[PDB]
């Protein structure tokens, strides 16, 4: 059961091994264990972190390493604390896995090791407490910073347990009937003043479900927030870390009245129909639906107040989850985004490619705002949504519909 011989990371690539991280993906994602620590993971590691194993069954391991091209008895070399190592190692073997290794050189090289290009932008549950505690923490914001916990309508669950220090946003201050697009630049306006914050206020948001906080961070980007930033995997984490919690209503907050910038500062970031119907049939634009696959084929609309079914003509599927309030593609056992790699390789496949100006959709923007933070956290350089997504599109018969099976 003990490790067979430790390998250099060179020694690796000379035998066509492939290394596995196991530690969070905040880690492997670029967030530095220590200030001005190592940032990132090895060349081409994979993250298999010992603390999703107790959430994943024999059945999801198995398909995590068929997906990731493991074969039974290529080397793989892992690296991490020695109990997370062990973990893995155990839970390999007992996969079938015949030659698993220490990656013995691991993280000794700090300059030769990858990230996301704005990991800064998904930050984790210790990261935040600690900058509530007044400590230094990578990417610290510039100045004034603000964490809002945002979901649709009057605070509930927030009233019962939330991040210390956090405001609460309803998503219906940032969109509205009829077609549930954002509601107008000075509407947003007023939103942003009354929750007191300016332009170059860094924004922190999380949700019970990472959509919502998305939706909202996407349409602030919009508007011109300069630094907007999610909580990876949204408040169950901040609750499975055992951190401390506040209750009851949300505090008064200082309102911000002039908030320094033009709105929008960034209007390319939002598309309107005419702008994404520009999109379609082309090789350097994307146009891609972030709906479940009963929805992409049009089996259902996915919302009770969508009558219309099927698909945009044209548009590519960019994964999504099991129905239309879920995410599964995007997430890794503790609901935090899946590697930046496996991102990539699905949409690849899919002909969506990071070269491409890409716009992302789905019923009515919830969805495409959580795929468009991540792309923008992986450095997609021209990245959208299209707002008005399936409900809009489909409110005109006259619009081009695909629907049934097919593939890319």
């Amino acid at each position: 059961a003990e490790l067979a011989k430790p390998l250099t990371l060179d020694q690796l690539q000379q035998q066509n091994g492939k290394a596995i991280d196991t530690r969070p993906s905040a880690f492997y994602n670029g967030w530095p264990q220590t200030l001005n620590g190592p940032s990132g993971h090895e060349l081409a590691a994979l993250n298999l972190s010992a603390s999703w194993l107790d959430k994943m069954s024999t059945e999801q391991l198995n398909a995590w390493i068929k997906q990731h091209n493991l074969k039974t008895d290529a080397p793989v070399a892992l690296y991490g604390n020695d109990k997370d190592v062990d973990a893995v190692k155990t839970r390999l073997q007992k996969a079938g896995l015949t030659h698993i290794s220490i990656l013995s050189d691991a993280l000794s090289e700090p300059s030769r090791l990858q990230k996301l290009p704005h990991f800064e932008q998904l930050v984790y549950p210790q990261w935040l407490h600690d900058l509530q505690q007044g400590k230094e923490v990578t990417a610290k914001p510039a100045g004034d910073w603000k964490v809002i916990e945002a979901a649709w309508g009057a605070p509930k669950l927030y009233l019962i347990s939330h991040i210390p220090g956090a405001d609460y946003i309803d998503t219906n201050e940032v969109e509205s009937e009829p077609l549930w697009n954002k509601v107008s630049d000075e509407q947003l306006k007023a939103m942003l003043a009354k929750h007191g914050i300016r332009h170059d206020t860094t924004v922190i948001l999380y949700g019970r479900d990472v959509y919502a906080a998305a939706r909202v961070a996407q349409i602030m980007l919009y508007a011109g927030v300069k630094d907007v930033r999610l909580l990876d995997g949204g408040w169950q984490t901040w609750s499975d870390a055992g951190l401390p919690v506040e209750r009851g209503t949300p505090p008064k907050v200082k309102a911000e009245p002039d908030f320094g910038v033009k709105i929008p500062a960034q209007p390319q970031l939002m598309l309107d129909m005419e702008q994404a119907r520009g999109l379609l049939h082309r090789q350097d634009a994307s146009l891609v639906s972030i709906r479940s696959w009963p929805e992409f084929i049009g089996t259902t609309s996915g919302y009770s107040y969508i009558k219309p079914k099927g698909e945009i003509a044209g548009a590519r599927w960019g994964h999504a989850g099991s129905d239309s309030t879920h995410m599964e593609d995007f997430h890794n056992p503790d609901g935090t985004m899946r590697s930046a790699d496996d991102i990539t390789a699905m949409w690849k496949a899919w002909n969506i490619k990071p070269e491409q100006q890409v716009s992302f959709y789905c019923g009515t923007g919830w969805r495409a705002s959580e795929t468009f933070m991540y792309a923008r956290a992986m450095g997609w350089k021209n990245v959208s949504v299209y707002d008005g997504g399936w409900y809009e599109w489909s409110s005109d018969p006259k619009n081009p519909v695909a629907t049934g099976e097919r593939g890319p």
